[PDB]
C-alpha cells in the first residue's frame, strides 16, 4: 500500500517562505539549517505580530469607548475552542506515542536479530566442540568416515562465519531506546504544559461566567488581566505550534531521502541497507540475499554428511550415537533460529515500522498541529471579545 | 510486548449482568447463545426506565410549577457534551477503521503468500520442462551425467511437491476483504448517523442561544417538542451505545480463544494454524518448519548437481551449456521468492496486524464507546434543565 501524503501536507508545502538575509529558499526540509530555522522564526515573528495588531485593535476598541449576550456568545465560542484544544491535545500526544512505540519495536526487531543471530553461532560453536568429540571418538581413521566428519566440520565454520556476517546492528553507537525515551520526555512535557494552558483557560472562562451570574465588578478587573495575560499566550503559542506544523507538512513530503541520509550520517551503515529497509520495493534487492543462501546450503550440506554419519558410522561406532544425536538436535535448532532470522531480515519487520512511524508523525501529529491552530485562532477571537465587552459591562453594574 | 487489556475493559467485564428467563449467565462473550442477547438488551431496557424516569421527573417539576443564568449553564454544558460527542464519534470511528485496515493488511499478506507459492510452483514446472530439453539433448547416455540430471529433475518435482502444500488460504471460503468491506460499511453509515444526531442537537443549542437572546416565544415553544424528541432519541443512542460497550468490553477481555474458535468453525483450517498466528509465543512452533526444512534441502540440494552439470558437462554438451544458465536463473528466483514466502510465513506480521485490529477494537472503541456515554449523560443533563428552565420564562420574556 505505502504512505500517502495527505492534502494538508501540500497544501502548507506549497507555502512560500523567505528570510530577510535571503528572501529565496529551497523550502526543502533541511535541519541544523540557518535559512530553514529562520524562516521558520519568522513564521512565530508573523504570529507576533497579529498579537500585536489585535492588541492596537482591542485598544483603539477601549480607547473609541472611553450587550452581554455577545459576551455569553464570546464564552460559548472559547468553550468549542478549548475542546477543539484538548482533541488537538490528544491527537499529537497519540501521534508523538506511535512514533515513540514504532521506535521501541524498531530497537526490539534490531535486538532480536543481533541476538538470534550471537546464540546460533554460539550453537554453531558447541557443534563444533561436540564434532572434535566425535573425531576423538574415531580411533581408526577410516578412508571415508574421518572425510565425512572434516567435510561437515569446515561447513560448520562456514555457516558459523556467514552468521557472523549477517548480523548488521552491531557496533552502530545508535540505538533506538535512546532516542525514542527523549522524545517521549519531551512530549509527556508538552503535553502537561498544554493541558495546564487548557485547565487556566477553562478557568478563566468559568471566572467570566460566574462574574456575570454574582454581577461582582470586583471579579471581573481582577481577572481581566490574566484574560490578556492568556490571550498573549494563546498567540505565541500559536505562533510556536505553527511552526512546529509548517516544520513538520516540510518534513512530511513525498520525497523522503533526507531521513535516508540523516541515518547514514548517524549509524553509519551503508546505503544499500538502508535504502531496503526504508523503501522495500522490486527495483531494491536484498542485501543480505546471498549471503543467506549460502550459509543455508552449508546447514543443508551438514545434514548431508550427518545422513552418512547416521547411516554407516552409527552401526560401526556406536559410541557416535549420542553426540550425532547432538548435532542433529542442534541442527534443527539452528535451522529454526534460522527461519526466524531470515524473517526478521524482510522489509515487513521494519518497513512496516516505519511506515506506521510516519503514520503517527504526519496523519495524527499534522492534524493535531491543525486542530491547535484552530485552537488558537478560536481563543484569541473569543477573548479579543472578552476584553472589547467585559470592560463595557464593568461599572455598567446595577449596584 | 503483546496485548494488554485496558482498565475500563476489565471494569466493565466485571458488571454483573442478568437475564429474565435465567438470571445467572455465564457474563462470556457468546453470540450463539441466547441468554447473552437479552443481557445485553437489559441495558438498552435500563436506559429506557431511565428515560421514563427522567421524564416523570420533569413532568412531576413542571406540574409543581404549574433563573435565565442556569439555561445559559446547561446550554454551554450541552456544548461541552456535543464536543465530547464529536470527539467519540472521531475516535470510535478512527478504531474501526484501525481494525478494517487490519483485516485489508491481513488479505493483501495471505493473497501474498498464496499467489507467490503459484508463481513458484509455476517456475518449478518451467524448470521442469527445461530439464527435459536437457535430457533430451543429452543424446550420449554418460554414466553419471544422466544420473545427475535424472536427480536433478527428482529433486525439483520433490520440492514442488512440497512447496505445493504451504498456501494455507488457497481452499478457504473465507475472504477478509468482505469482512472489511461490510464493516466499513456499517462504520461510515454509523457515523453518518451520529454526525447527524450531533448537528441536530448542535442546532437546538443555537436555537435556544437565539430564543433566549431575541426574547421571541414563539421559536422556544416551537423548538421545545424538538427538544423533547432529541433528549428521546439521545436516551435510546445511550442505551443503544451501552450495550454495544458493554458487549464490546466483554469480548475484548481474553479474545484469543473465542476468535480462535471462530476462525475454526468458519474457515477450518487447523488448531496449530490458527493458534499460531493468534498467539505467536515461544511455545507455538512452526507447523511448516519441516515442510520449510525439506523445500529449502531440495532447492539448495539442487544446485549441488547443476554444479556438476556446470564442472564436466559444459565442455563435453555446450549445447546443454545453453539452457543450464536458464536453469540456474530459474533456481535464483526461486530461492528468492523462497526467502520471501518463509518471511512471509512467520507469525509476526500476521499476529502484528491481529494486534493492531484488537488495538483498534479495543483500546480505541471502547474509549469511544464510554466517551459517547459521556456525551448521553451531559446531553440529557443539558436537555433536562432546559425542558425545566425554557417553560418558566416562555411566557415570563419581557415583550
Ligand atoms: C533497546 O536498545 C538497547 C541498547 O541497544 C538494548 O540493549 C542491548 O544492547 C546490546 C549491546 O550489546 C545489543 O546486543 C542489543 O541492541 C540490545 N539487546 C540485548 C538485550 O542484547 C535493549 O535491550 C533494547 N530494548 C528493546 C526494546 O529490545
Ligand atoms: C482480497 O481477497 C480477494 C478474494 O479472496 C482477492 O481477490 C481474488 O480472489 C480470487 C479468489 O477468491 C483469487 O484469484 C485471488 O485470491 C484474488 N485475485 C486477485 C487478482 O486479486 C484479492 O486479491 C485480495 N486482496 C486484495 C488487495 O483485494
Ligand atoms: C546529507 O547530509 C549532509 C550533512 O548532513 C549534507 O552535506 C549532504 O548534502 C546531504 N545529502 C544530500 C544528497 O543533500
Ligand atoms: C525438528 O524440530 C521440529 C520443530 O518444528 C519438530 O517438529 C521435528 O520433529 C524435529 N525433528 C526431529 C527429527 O526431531
Ligand atoms: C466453539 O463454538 C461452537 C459453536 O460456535 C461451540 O459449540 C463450542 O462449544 C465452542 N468451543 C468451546 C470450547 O466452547
Ligand atoms: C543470484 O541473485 C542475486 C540477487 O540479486 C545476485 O546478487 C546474484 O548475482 C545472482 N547470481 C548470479 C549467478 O547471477
Amino acid at each position: 500500500p505505502g504512505y500517502r501524503p495527505s492534502a494538508w501536507v501540500h497544501l502548507l508545502h506549497q507555502l512560500p517562505r523567505a528570510d530577510f538575509q535571503l528572501r529565496p529558499v529551497p523550502s526543502v526540509f533541511a535541519p541544523q539549517e540557518q535559512e530553514y530555522q529562520q524562516a521558520l522564526l519568522l513564521v512565530a515573528a508573523l504570529a507576533g505580530l497579529g498579537l500585536g495588531l489585535s492588541l492596537i485593535f482591542i485598544a483603539v476598541y477601549l480607547i473609541r469607548f472611553c450587550v452581554t449576550w455577545s459576551c455569553i456568545v464570546a464564552l460559548l465560542a472559547g468553550c468549542t475552542g478549548i475542546g477543539i484544544g484538548f482533541y488537538g491535545n490528544s491527537e499529537t500526544s497519540d501521534g508523538v506515542s506511535q512514533l515513540s512505540s514504532a521506535l521501541l519495536h524498531a530497537n526490539h526487531t534490531l535486538s532480536t536479530i543481533d541476538h538470534l543471530v550471537l546464540e546460533t553461532v554460539e550453537r554453531l560453536g558447541e557443534a563444533v566442540r561436540t564434532e572434535l568429540t566425535t573425531l576423538e571418538e574415531v580411533l581408526e581413521p577410516r578412508t571415508e568416515l574421518v572425510a565425512a566428519a572434516r567435510g561437515a566440520r569446515r561447513q560448520a565454520e562456514a555457516a558459523a562465519q556467514q552468521l557472523q556476517g549477517l548480523a548488521f546492528w552491531q557496533g552502530v553507537p545508535l540505538s533506538p531506546l535512546q532516542v525514542a525515551e527523549n522524545v517521549s520526555f519531551v512530549e509527556e512535557y508538552r503535553w502537561l504544559a498544554y493541558v495546564l494552558l487548557l485547565l487556566l483557560e477553562l478557568l478563566v472562562c468559568l471566572f467570566t461566567l460566574l462574574g456575570l451570574a454574582k454581577q461582582s465588578k470586583w471579579l471581573v478587573i481582577v481577572m481581566t488581566v490574566m484574560s490578556l495575560l492568556v490571550l498573549v499566550l494563546s498567540w505565541g503559542s500559536m505562533g510556536l505550534e505553527a511552526a512546529t506544523a509548517v516544520g513538520l507538512s516540510d518534513f512530511c513530503s513525498n520525497p523522503d531521502p533526507y531521513v535516508l541520509n540523516l541515518t547514514q550520517e548517524e549509524t553509519g551503515l551503508s546505503s544499500d541497507i538502508l535504502s531496503y529497509y526504508l523503501l522495500c520495493n522490486r527495483a531494491v534487492s536484498n542485501p543480505f540475499q546471498q549471503r543467506l543462501t549460502l550459509s543455508q546450503r552449508a546447514l543443508a550440506n551438514i545434514h548431508s554428511q550427518l545422513l552418512g554419519l547416521e547411516r554407516e558410522a552409527v552401526p560401526q561406532f556406536p559410541s557416535a550415537q549420542k553426540p550425532l544425536l547432538s548435532l542433529e538436535e542442534t541442527l534443527n535448532v539452528t535451522e529454526g533460529n534460522f527461519h526466524q532470522l531470515v524473517a526478521l531480515l524482510h522489509c515487513r519487520s521494519l518497513h512496516k515500522d516505519y511506515g506506521a512511524a510516519l503514520r503517527g508523525l504526519c496523519e495524527d501529529a499534522l492534524e493535531g498541529l491543525l486542530f491547535l491552530l484552530l485552537f488558537s485562532l478560536l481563543s484569541a477571537g473569543a477573548l479579543a471579545t472578552a476584553l472589547c465587552s467585559l470592560p463595557r459591562a464593568w461599572a455598567l453594574f446595577p449596584p
